[PDB]
């Protein structure tokens, strides 16, 4: 039942992509380092599946990455990351999620173009498969699964910040539009809590945002939520033990080491901890121990 939070790579305060992987245990309220990833990767995504941490694409300062590597979370202090099949496309600032026993990765930038494509990883065969294309090409969008359906929210198409939301049903293989967010956001963090997809922070073209919105998947409608303690752009989001966590990010002035948590019943955000690193555009995921 204990869930831990993993924060992988991103952009660090020394103005460089980083390879640092930190783990936060809510039980001890301590951070620990895991073995570092093999390459420095900013604009990176991460997911967990079958107690394996996956680090997906990104940018190493020179190349956008199709590379993917994996860490078995049951390993001891002495390692070791291992590569698995690369994606079909190079993707910086892609959205990544899991549904069933498979990884879904959409959008991103390859250094030339933003992607409408989504692709899927099957661990049993170590293969990535191209799936259907979104209507709008996007980088900086989140991917989230809510009751067997994937939602891709907001982002940036190379000129415009987007408030558009698309959903993908594995049963149909099609993307269709749903009701958009109030505010256009790129680099917002996204997670599901109760029956609602929460979208936290990001950048609206003008300002770095502390604003939060929640989408009722049952009623196709958006509502404003209590704002974060601070603006956070290129911020991670996930849920540990029934609470929404926002991880690190850029506040418009500095990179952040803090993590803050939201509880809908008391309707409050508070900073609960700080990592040893300040970062943005880190990948984030949760493992159950």
């Amino acid at each position: 039942a204990n869930e831990v939070l993993l924060v992988v790579g991103g952009f660090g305060s020394q103005q460089s992509p980083i390879d640092v992987v930190e783990k936060y245990d809510p039980k001890t309220q301590e951070w620990s380092f895991l073995p570092s990833i093999t390459r420095k990767r900013r604009y990176v995504a991460s997911v967990s599946l079958h107690d394996r941490i996956y680090v997906i694409g990104g940018y190493d300062g020179r190349s956008r990455l199709s590379s993917v590597e994996c860490l078995d979370y049951t390993a001891d202090e002495d390692g070791v990351w291992y590569s698995v099949a690369p994606m079909n496309v190079r993707r910086g600032l892609a959205g990544a999620t899991t549904l069933g026993d498979m990884i879904y990765v959409s959008g991103g930038f390859d250094g030339s173009r933003r992607h409408t494509s989504m692709e899927r990883y099957d661990p049993n065969i170590d293969q990535w498969s191209m799936l259907g294309d979104m209507q709008t090409a996007r980088e900086g969008a989140g991917l989230v699964v809510a009751s067997g359906v994937i939602y891709c929210l907001g982002g940036y198409d190379g000129l415009n910040i987007l408030n558009s939301v698309e959903k993908y049903d594995p049963h149909t293989g099609h993307w269709t539009n749903v009701t958009p967010m109030a505010t256009k956001r790129s680099g917002a963090g996204v997670a599901l809590l109760n029956d609602h997809i929460y979208v936290v922070g990001g950048f609206d073209g003008t300002a770095h945002l502390s604003s939060v919105e929640a989408y009722n998947i049952r009623t196709d409608s958006w509502t404003t939520v209590t704002s974060m303690t601070t603006p956070r752009c290129y911020v991670g989001a996930t849920v540990l033990r029934g609470r929404l966590y926002a991880i690190a990010g850029y506040d418009g002035n500095s990179l952040l080491s803090s993590i803050e948590c939201y509880d809908p019943i008391i309707d409050s955000w508070e900073v609960v901890t700080s990592m040893g690193t300040q970062r943005c555009d880190a990948g984030v995921c949760v493992l159950r121990e």
